[PDB]
């Protein structure tokens, strides 16, 4: 009932739960599996996708509604509704009591795809998917509609069995343009769209609420304009149905360059159609176009969108370029601080502990042990770093094995392997990690932290035929590689979208949902660490492909950092939450102001610096906050507010942190009012007086290896490498600074 993994193991039998005699319903009914019920044809095997922006078209019958940019779409017994947010359905709310915003559109209905020969399909499947399309299959005995659709695509391609093609409207459309196999038509209220058969297969019903046509094949366009020429050129591709879509990418470590390819394939409906598409791309694409594919863009071809606007560009690929900007395994001892008070602080978190037996808060307890050993480290006080890292161990030798003493297994502190969908499961689960697949980045993140930490003083634990072995195994079902016999590919990204999506099975309107960020980034920066550490180029290399795409999705999406797509009346200087359809200036929980800034920011660790690189936002954002709290007196979480305003006023951080860092004592779980529950006044201190020393990110100079950080005080710039190899290195700098690291050192700022 167990699967050894080195000196670890995990479950393949459901455990038999120890609820340690908690009565509370909630926390019962997390400790289970996700639905027993995948709705997917035969033509899907192995692992299943999860964490998808078209993931409730898999967990319920039909769908819920989905957001394949620019159009928003739901799968019915009757058919797909098709719908676009205009700026009439478009609002931004505020609750001011509730100190929330919301910016979304409406569920209504444009028109609905039909099928002739029935409006009660009896299920709606996933037959199909790639990076980022998905093909969706409409099933009535004979009677099939498969249904090919993508974020970034304004087609919807649309396959008949048994049957022909209808289009209902509840108001008549004005068909505009009538090319016989060809229509571009606006709905009653001015939304322009185009409808696409095979030449001979003429549309009938003009002038009336139903337009048919007796082809079995047709694609539905979104138009920028009510334009024929536009019209013309969807023409050339609206029979060219996408059936491979992937996302290649590379890192240059020489220069930093992450290059991304978007390529499809296409399958041709008429003869001698391209094989080809038109993408519609996202503000985080275009913004970092390859000169190469400068050429496709059509440049009047926009579409609004709650990520603002997207734009055409035609061929069968495109190209981004990105910058990766290294990342630490700990800020270095640079600051000014009083060594013995960090000492102090130091020895006084040892009186913390673990807030719940769930995957989360563990994580949270392991991420700041991992924190405070490199800090121990520095200040000379090894035998205390020895202590946080032996309790570290303690904590995942224990979870990594499924197994008791006498080799039943465990009913909590364990890893399971939910074969139905394909995933690793940790119990206790919490956050629906365990129930709705959520969150494996959130929280497995936080135990690679720990693995990496471990790795970086003692490389035999984190040998695969030791420990090494289960943390890969963690690591895969969060961010596997193509392939992967257990788990499907990347299973927390998006290629396209650029972001995570938290939930697993994506069963609301909005589409998929995600809240951190920051724990996101964390998840990529400790694979990047850990990957290094262990000597693992393919696994490293992945990583940071995530960590530099998703940082692109941050700055546009969470912070529009370019002021180009929050409303203007939108008031918040960050959004909290991102979904498929909406934004919200909210949180999961019931919460105050800072948290939903800071939900965003933390954990504050070695690959953090990311949120530093706009100063102009960092100063909006806090300046933001700051008015509406009214002081510096933050509601919550006071040191994560002082340690992100470090990145430009570290002068204020240090004031606000020596009016109140020792306002209360030692660890206290009832109270996070100066000091988040996953932080501690030592990484506080060692953080702000690290900045003081250092001054600002700066993202201008790349480096030709992975760990590193450049920092500019008024022009003198500092430099940091961590070095994790047996031997000596040379790591060249890009604005020609040179510097030799020792082995397993930081070259500057080691301590003691
Ligand atoms: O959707 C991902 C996020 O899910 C959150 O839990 C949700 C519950 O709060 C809510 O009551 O129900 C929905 C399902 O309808 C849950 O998804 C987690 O708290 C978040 O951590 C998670 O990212
Ligand atoms: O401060 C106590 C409150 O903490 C909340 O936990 C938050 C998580 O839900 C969220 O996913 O992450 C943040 C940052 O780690 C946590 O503070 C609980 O949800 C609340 O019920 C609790 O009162």
């Amino acid at each position: 009932h167990a699967v050894s993994v080195g000196k670890g193991s995990y479950a393949t039998e459901f455990p038999e739960i120890d609820f340690g005699g908690i009565n509370d319903p909630g926390f019962r009914d997390q400790q289970g599996e996700p639905p027993a019920t995948i709705y997917r044809s035969d033509r899907v095997t192995g692992p299943m996708q999860t964490n998808s922006w078209w993931g409730s078209l898999a967990v319920d019958r039909f769908s819920m509604n989905q957001y394949p940019h620019p159009f928003s779409v739901r799968h019915r017994a009757e058919g797909l509704h098709v719908f676009y947010d205009a700026p009439h359905n478009m609002v931004v709310h505020e609750n001011r009591e509730a100190g929330t915003w919301h910016i979304h559109g409406a569920i209504g209905t444009d028109f609905t795809i039909k099928h002739s020969g029935t409006a009660n399909f009896e299920q709606a499947v996933v037959d199909d998917y790639n990076d980022w399309y998905v093909r969706g299959l409409l099933e009535n005995g004979a009677h099939q509609m498969a249904i090919t659709y993508g974020v970034g695509s304004p087609y919807i391609f649309v396959e008949y069995e048994d049957g022909s093609a209808v289009l209902d409207f509840d108001i008549a459309p004005d068909v505009w343009e009538m090319n016989g196999h060809v229509i571009g038509f606006s709905t009653h209220d001015h939304k322009h769209y185009a409808a696409f058969a095979p030449p001979g297969q003429n549309w009938s019903g003009i002038g009336s609420k139903t337009l048919t046509n007796n082809a079995d094949y047709i694609a539905i366009a979104k138009l920028p304009e009510k334009d024929g020429n536009m019209l013309a050129k969807f023409e050339q591709y609206a029979y060219s149905v996408v059936r491979d879509a992937v996302a290649d990418w590379t890192y240059d470590e020489a220069t930093g360059t992450v290059t991304t390819t978007f390529e499809v394939t296409t399958e041709a409906k008429v003869q001698g159609a391209p094989d080809g598409t038109i993408f519609a791309l996202y503000p985080h694409q275009y913004r970092h176009l390859a000169s190469s594919s400068e050429n496709q863009l059509l440049q009047n071809y926009q579409y609004e969108i709650i990520r603002g606007t997207m734009i055409g560009l035609e061929g069968k690929r495109f190209t981004t370029e990105l910058t990766y900007p290294g990342v630490l395994p700990s800020l270095p001892d640079l600051g000014d601080y009083d060594r013995e008070r960090l000492i102090g602080y130091l020895h006084d978190a040892t009186s913390d502990y673990p807030t719940g037996s769930d995957t989360y808060e563990l994580g949270k307890y392991i991420g700041k042990l991992a924190t405070l050993a490199p800090i121990a480290d520095q200040m000379g006080e090894y035998e205390l770093a020895e202590q946080f890292r032996g309790e570290l161990k303690d904590i995942l030798e224990d979870w990594l094995q499924a197994t008791n003493a006498s080799g039943q297994l465990k009913g909590k502190n364990l890893f399971y392997y939910n074969e139905n969908w394909g995933t690793i499961l940790g119990y206790h689960a919490a956050h629906s990690s365990a129930t709705r697949i959520n969150d494996h980045h959130f929280h497995y993140g936080y135990f690679v932290k720990a693995a990496a930490e471990i790795a970086r003083a003692d490389q035999e634990w984190a040998k695969s035929e030791n420990w090494g072995g289960m943390i890969d195994l963690l690591i895969r079902d969060f961010m596997a590689d193509r392939d992967d016999d257990l788990f499907p590919y990347l299973r927390m990204f998006d290629p396209y979208s650029g972001n995570s999506w938290a939930d697993g099975l994506a069963t609301f309107d909005a589409g998929n949902n995600q809240q951190s960020s920051s724990e996101a980034m964390h998840a990529w920066t400790n694979v990047i660490l850990w990957a290094e550490a262990t000597g693992n180029k393919a696994l490293r290399d992945r990583a940071i492909y995530l960590y530099t795409t998703e940082m692109s999705a941050i700055n546009e999406y969470f912070f529009d950092v370019h002021q180009e797509i929050f409303p203007e009346e939108y008031g918040p200087e960050i959004v909290t939450i991102n979904w498929g359809g909406k934004m919200d200036h909210a949180t999961w929980w019931n919460s105050g102001k800072v948290e939903k800034y800071a939900i965003n920011w933390l954990p504050f660790h070695g690959g953090s610096l990311y949120l530093g690189h706009h100063p102009d936002y960092v100063d909006r954002a806090y300046e933001e906050l700051r008015r509406d709290i009214g002081s510096t007196d933050w509601n919550l979480w006071s040191n994560l507010v002082w340690m992100y305003r470090a990145f430009t006023n570290p002068d204020d951080a240090l004031q606000q942190m020596e009016a109140s860092i020792d306002d209360y004592g030692l660890f206290d779980p009832g109270n996070e009012k100066i000091i988040e529950r996953g932080s501690t006044k030592a990484q506080t201190y060692h953080w702000i007086h690290n900045l003081a020393e250092l001054g600002r990110v700066d993202p201008t100079v790349t480096a030709n290896h992975p760990i590193y950080a450049v920092f500019n005080k008024n022009g003198n710039r500092t430099y940091i490498v961590y070095n994790f190899s047996d031997s000596p290195i040379t790591v060249q700098f890009s604005d020609g600074h040179s510097i030799q690291v020792e082995p397993h050192s930081f070259n500057i700022g080691n301590g003691d």
